[PDB]
RNA sequence: GGCUUUUGACCUUUAUGA
RNA sequence: UCAUAAAGGUCAAAAGCC
């Protein structure tokens, strides 16, 4: 029943029975999300003496991408505030707004609205990106974990399917590389990150789910010294774009392709021009600098300052060693014993 | 041939915030 | 119009099952 004992033919069956989200489970999470969202915009930042307001609460993480694994009762919310004027503004006052959110959550708890339990000092205080807590509500039938991140609304009103004005990227690059905070404000472009995955073929998302499951399995051996999970998601998308491009493909072949790409990480230089490009001199120069870095280079399609590769070859070494082992498992093999084969790249 | 689910798309509408 | 949840209808993709 485990993935490592599942034959290649049966990968889609494994995904269906173990990875695809459940209806009743998902409805609980969505209601929990609405409860927190309404708390933020109706209670937390709504006082008449309070100038700060919520322009939008954006659902990030896997829930925004539609790549959620079954049994995952959690949500990552980015709350964009009208007060922040810049990225540096966010970097300084984020600890302040997190304190306020926590104080209002305590107030609602005092008023017996719901029950919240905060994560105790897993990160050290200063500088935190998120407020972490578990929500318990009488309306809900299960508990839901939350990560809430206050952010400067860099995109403003952005419509999916369109390129942001590059001037926001110029602003980002200037502020980032002035204080060495490359990739620090990728959360501001959460909407771009989920948009990059939203319209992908259904089976590609299922493959992402499978890759994520494999990743988290390895994560129980190595812990947090692996590359970011987001890097594996981008790598999976890259594999499909270069080697398949079809709604219908072999799940096993896609899986082996990603594993082999992990092995060949020393030659990975991956980027997109989905939301930015070389047309703007400053932006294009930033892109070029990134492509000249030690491999693997996997540039965030939403943030030109972010190399998801991590700049840690040790993490990729540990993942490559898992990749080589898993290539000998039944999940990459036909019943006769031979490998299903990887996609032919370009 | 049929059903269901998951993930998206489109046309309206409701609530809340901007 | 954007964000979060929901209502009605239609469409698509993939998967599972009969």
């Amino acid at each position: 029943m485990e993935l490592r004992h599942t034959p290649a033919r049966d990968l889609d069956k494994f995904i269906e029975d173990h990875l695809l989200p459940n209806t009743c489970f998902r409805t609980q999470v969505k209601e929990a999300i609405d409860i927190v969202c309404r708390f933020l915009k109706e209670r937390c930042f709504q006082g008449t003496a309070d100038p700060v307001r919520v322009s939008k609460v954006v659902k990030g993480g896997s829930s925004g991408k539609g790549t959620t694994l079954r049994g995952r009762s959690d949500a990552d919310l980015v709350v964009f505030l009208t007060k922040l004027t810049s990225f540096e503004d966010q970097l300084r006052r984020r600890g302040e707004f997190i304190q306020e959110i926590r104080r209002q959550l305590e107030a609602c708890q005092r008023e017996q609205k719901f029950k919240v339990t905060f994560e105790v000092q897993s990160p050290r205080r200063e500088n935190p990106r998120a407020l972490s807590f578990v929500l318990s509500s009488p309306q809900l039938q299960q508990e839901v974990e939350f990560d809430v991140l206050p952010a400067f609304d860099a995109l403003g009103q952005w419509t999916p399917g369109y390129k942001p004005n590059p001037e926001i990227y110029v602003q980002l690059i200037k502020e980032c590389k002035s204080r060495g905070k490359e990739g620090e404000f990728s959360t501001c472009f959460t909407e771009l990150q989920r948009d990059f995955l939203r319209n992908r073929p259904t089976k590609l998302k299922s493959l992402i789910r499978l890759v994520k499951h494999w990743y988290q399995t390895c994560k129980k051996t190595h812990g947090n010294k692996l590359p970011p999970q987001y890097a594996l998601e981008l790598l999976t998308v890259y594999a499909w774009e270069q080697g398949s491009r079809k709604t219908d493909f072999s799940t096993a072949q896609g899986f082996q392709t990603v594993l082999e790409l992990v092995l060949k990480h020393q030659k990975l230089c991956i980027f997109w021009e989905a939301y930015y490009d070389f047309t703007n001199p400053v932006v294009g120069r930033c892109m070029l600098q990134q492509l000249k870095k030690p491999r693997p280079v996997i540039l965030d399609p939403a943030d030109p300052t972010g190399n998801v590769g991590g700049g840690d070859t040790h993490s990729w070494q540990r993942l490559a060693q898992e990749a080589r082992v898993w290539l000998g498992y039944p999940c990459c093999k036909n019943l006769d014993g031979s490998l299903v084969g990887a996609w032919t790249m370009l």
